[PDB]
């Protein structure tokens, strides 16, 4: 049978139900009216169907124990995301991309955030591939620049692909660095190296080289010893009459580095196989979607035909955005 009830906080729901709970095909909205699901319900839980938020957002797929659970659509803005769902939150597999450029990440998620293994690719086309935590490049990974004539111009010190940006660079020359990242920045050992031929080889913080490290211009001369915020404060050289170990420390720190880069390449290469598997999840949450969608229309006929003057909201939701 069908019905329309409406609830203390002012939703309404309106469509079939069984042994006093919504079963079969139907319409909910939120408190006051706000917000809508459309689909499809077993024994007081929707299952297959749309959500549409007041702003035109729409969330389309599976759903278990009232939340975004499985695989499923969300049209966030410029922003989709296609792939699993966990307890309401993007997770684990799945794909968040521009609505108009390429745009993306692939790979896994916790809670919403990037977490685990993926790539992004960024509005200039440039990536980071590997570990990530919290949202952020955390742990192992590379940073893949594209010609500096191209990259985004951002400021210092969030900037991650040239660090620093200085005047060994002309419109062609790419950069990469591999090695550890905190927090989204190049932090610990890593290996940056540019294609004129630049490198440095040691310890970061905050994008900066900081610490012990050792960096080749491209004409082959050298600038090594301990930086301070990208400015070397100590050379290798001893005072005319003298202990000090600055050699040793910059030795020890570019072999980390190198270390920390090869840790980098294997975090890559695990971060290429989640990216695969999110597209086939992100495929297959296209297919969720559908569904939804055909779900949805059967309850918003049902709702219409029981109710002829309950305002189903979402439609004009998605109209006014």
């Amino acid at each position: 049978t069908g019905g329309r009830f409406d609830f203390d906080d002012g939703g309404t729901y309106c469509g079939g139900w069984e042994e006093g709970k919504a079963h079969g095909h139907g319409i909910c909205t939120g408190p006051k009216g706000q917000g809508e699901y459309s689909g499809s319900w077993s024994h007081g839980f929707e299952v297959v169907g749309g959500y549409t938020w007041p702003s035109g957002n729409t969330y389309q797929g599976y759903w278990a124990q009232g939340k975004r659970h499985g695989l499923g659509v969300e049209t966030k803005g410029k922003w989709m995301y296609r792939g699993e769902w966990s307890h309401g939150f993007k997770g684990r597999y799945g794909v968040r991309q521009s609505l108009c450029t390429p745009a993306r990440y692939e790979g896994t998620w916790s809670n919403g955030l990037q977490d685990g293994y993926g790539v992004e690719t960024y509005g200039d086309g440039g990536t980071y591939q590997g570990q990530w935590a919290g949202g952020m490049r955390h742990g192992y990974g590379v940073r893949q620049s594209v010609p500096y004539g191209m990259a985004t111009v951002i400021r210092s010190p969030l900037r991650t692909d040239f660090c620093p940006v200085e005047d060994h660079v002309d419109a062609t020359t790419t950069e990469t660095y591999m090695g550890e990242w905190k927090n989204d920045k190049r932090n610990g050992f890593g290996v940056s190296e540019r294609s004129n031929g630049m490198k440095y080889e040691g310890e970061w913080a905050n994008n900066k080289r900081h610490g012990y490290g050792c960096t080749v211009f491209p004409d082959g001369s050298k600038e090594e010893g301990k930086y301070k915020n990208n400015i070397l404060v100590r050379g290798i050289r001893k005072q005319l009459i003298p202990h000090t170990k600055t050699r040793e420390k910059v030795d020890r720190a570019i072999e980390g580095a190198q270390r920390a880069a090869a840790m980098a390449r294997t975090k890559v290469e695990i971060a290429n196989s989640r990216t695969a598997h999110a597209r086939a999840k992100a495929d297959a949450a296209d297919q969720a979607a559908l569904a939804a969608r055909q779900e949805c229309d059967i309850a918003r006929a049902v709702a219409r035909e029981l109710s002829p003057d309950f305002y189903q909201p979402g439609p004009d939701y998605v109209k006014q955005r």
